DNA sequence: GTAGACCTGGACG
DNA sequence: CGTCCATGTCTAC
């Protein structure tokens, strides 16, 4: 899941877990079950914890816990996705972490390929020095200079897609979305971006970030597809009004686009085992 | 630049 | 059976 799925996820624990204790976590199946997450035994010894918040960054999620009786005393979840990951209020397949809450209350992180991550920190300097490895979020930062993109002389979809560089959160479908919708060809190199075409992305990018932030059931947060349409959405981005009511794909992993102009399944970025494929359409995707 | 890996599938032939 | 692809990211020549 990518910057906004990741957001909303957070959005939702908060509203059913913030103010909740937390008196267990298990780890039933996954890489956990088979080796404990980094700082698990220092964590499960000072349960029970009550939860402050639930935050994010572009693509990473954290808990923040304290003991009522020792403010002070401050524990962190750090948790990533991967390419699967998602929680759920069910108990649902591939359910890898169950958290115990206190009343019979329990929060289920589940992931089919095991790429996400759990570690446990008792250290605010080291969240504080983690976060900022992370450029600022691009959907939840409305006023971030991407003019920073004419300093890299590389691949503009290269640039989008990591996540210290410009921004976090985007991922290999929304870029592909903004790239389109800017019209602007994913090779094109940072550095002979025009200041016109800049504006333009940053425009879409907030455009984008905040749909498929809005969106109900885009496809892998289907464990909450039920509690997306019972939460509200916060105002991110307020001056930009999407006009559809669902993220959908006008290229990513499509034949055509939208008015019939063929769609390249493109390997641009990466190398060996981690080239990507960067759809997009040349018939409205230009150099200049 | 290049290569590999972690893991478990779904979709298609 | 077989193939390719998959909302992420790390390590090494």
């Amino acid at each position: 899941p990518q910057g906004p799925e990741v957001a909303l996820t957070a959005d939702i624990l908060e509203k059913y877990f913030k103010g909740k204790t937390l008196e267990y976590i298990d780890f039933i199946s996954g890489r956990y079950s088979k080796s404990e997450p980094e700082g698990y035994d220092d964590f499960i010894a000072n349960l029970p914890l009550k939860v402050s918040n639930v935050d994010t960054k572009g693509k990473f999620l954290w808990f923040e816990l304290f003991d009522p009786n020792d403010k002070s005393n401050k524990w962190y979840i750090w948790n990533t996705f991967g390419l699967t990951g998602m929680w759920s209020l069910f108990e649902a397949k591939y359910t890898r972490a169950v958290l115990s809450f206190d009343n019979e209350l329990m929060a289920y992180f589940s992931d089919m390929r095991n790429f996400g991550t759990f570690k446990f920190s008792n250290s605010e300097k080291e969240l504080k020095r983690k976060l900022n490895e992370l450029g600022p979020d691009f959907l939840k930062n409305d006023d971030i200079d991407i003019s920073k993109i004419k300093k890299y002389k590389q691949p503009i979809v290269a640039l989008l897609m990591d996540q210290k560089k410009i921004g976090s959160g985007l991922g290999n479908y929304l870029v592909a979305e903004i790239l389109y919708r800017a019209k602007i060809d994913p090779h094109k190199l940072g550095s002979n971006l025009t200041d016109q075409e800049i504006e333009n992305l940053w425009y879409w990018i907030k455009y984008e970030t905040k749909l498929a932030y809005d969106s109900n059931h885009i496809g892998y947060m289907v464990n909450l597809e039920n509690e997306s349409s019972k939460i509200g959405r916060k105002n991110y981005h307020p001056n930009i009004h999407p006009t559809e009511k669902e993220f959908d794909f006008l290229v990513y992993r499509k034949k055509k686009d939208p008015n019939g102009n063929k769609v390249i399944a493109d390997k641009i970025i990466g190398s060996g085992k981690n080239k990507r494929t960067t759809y997009w359409a040349p018939a409205i995707q230009k150099l200049e």
